[PDB]
């Protein structure tokens, strides 16, 4: 289980799923983003779950075979996700 924070990159409510660019890893500046797979089932939040383009975030997120992945994503210090 790693952190990170960064910025929405997109998210399509009809998939219910999109990415997160993340641009700081572990608390260190990252040189050139990467981006980590949000689904609306790990989105911190009250009632319909989504992101904005371009949302502030923080996650905790895992390595997988198919690409990072967000475990639980939260705007920032922890605060809900904003949605769209």
């Amino acid at each position: 289980v790693l952190r990170g924070t960064g910025h929405c990159k997109w998210f399509n409510v009809r998939m219910g799923f999109g990415f997160i660019s993340m641009i700081n890893r572990e608390g260190s500046p990252l040189d050139i983003p990467v981006d980590v797979f949000v689904h609306q089932s790990k989105l911190f939040m009250e009632g319909f779950r989504s992101l904005k383009e371009g949302e502030p975030v923080e996650f905790t997120f895992k390595k997988s075979s198919k690409g990072l992945e967000s475990i639980r994503v939260t705007g920032p210090g922890g605060s809900p996700c904003l949605g769209s």
